């Protein structure tokens, strides 16, 4: 099925998946001189302090830290949502070199890794019904650049070690994520999609200006996971980006 391959790859995309030459995808190249300050956008709201890990799993693309979304314990609003967004996992797209990694980019430049933190609109009632709305999901975005350690991820690096291989898990509780916020909420937000299969289209993104740095031997971490299970030939977790996309007269909006 998809992946990152030379034959599985973002470019195959569409065969399976047509909306991937639809009008908004996701990622998109954000160019700071012609996005629009927009003074009515209002400060993001993240309420993380009493949310509830639950397992981290490798899913065979990426590895997912899931959260209990039963009841609005890590929530998401304001800025230039209406309602309130419950976080369900956060994970991330790292590159093989340090050069790339991220799927959005600004200015063209490249990070080494992106975070999403992913949520949904509680409006909707389930994920699923989220996904089938325009409004359905939000999107935390974050920029990591290679430099210093950063603390609060250690705990999920140490962990990668039991989930080397596509459908592991373990458990993974009292993992909070306010550790993995940059000091400043400044951000970009425009109507997008998800960055994988089935490409859905009912994403508002919201990116941070202020990248987080992460050390070399923590990003180095990420590149040893598999892409394939257990008892298969091995091919190393990297590159599980996507190319940046056609804005197609969207507008991107700042926060700043
Ligand atoms: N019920 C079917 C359709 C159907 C109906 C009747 C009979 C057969 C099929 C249906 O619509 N299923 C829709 C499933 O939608 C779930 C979306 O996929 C789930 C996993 N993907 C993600 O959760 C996901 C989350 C975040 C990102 S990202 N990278 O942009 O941050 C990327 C992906
Ligand atoms: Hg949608
Ligand atoms: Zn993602």
């Amino acid at each position: 099925h998809w992946g990152y391959g030379k034959h599985n790859g973002p470019e195959h995309w569409h065969k399976d998946f047509p909306i991937a030459k639809g009008e908004r995808q996701s990622p998109v190249d954000i160019d700071t001189h012609t996005a629009k300050y927009d003074p009515s956008l209002k400060p993001l709201s993240v309420s993380y302090d009493q949310a509830t890990s639950l397992r981290i799993l490798n899913n065979g693309h990426a590895f997912n830290v899931e959260f209990d979304d039963s009841q609005d314990k890590a929530v998401l609003k304001g800025g230039p949502l209406d309602g309130t967004y419950r976080l369900i996992q956060f994970h991330f797209h790292w590159g093989s070199l340090d050069g790339q990694g991220s799927e959005h980019t600004v200015d063209k430049k490249k990070y080494a890794a992106e975070l999403h933190l992913v949520h949904w609109n509680t409006k909707y009632g389930d994920f699923g019904k989220a996904v089938q709305q325009p409004d359905g999901l939000a999107v935390l975005g974050i920029f990591l650049k290679v430099g210093s350690a950063k603390p609060g991820l250690q705990k999920v690096v140490d962990v990668l070690d039991s989930i080397k291989t596509k459908g592991k898990s373990a458990d993974f509780t009292n993992f909070d994520p306010r550790g993995l916020l940059p000091e400043s909420l400044d951000y970009w937000t425009y109507p997008g999609s998800l960055t994988t299969p089935p490409l859905l289209e009912c994403v508002t993104w919201i990116v941070l200006k202020e990248p987080i740095s992460v050390s070399s031997e923590q990003v180095l971490k990420f590149r040893k996971l598999n892409f394939n299970g257990e008892g298969e030939p091995e091919e190393l977790m990297v590159d599980n980006w996507r190319p940046a996309q056609p804005l197609k007269n969207r507008q991107i909006k700042a926060s700043f």
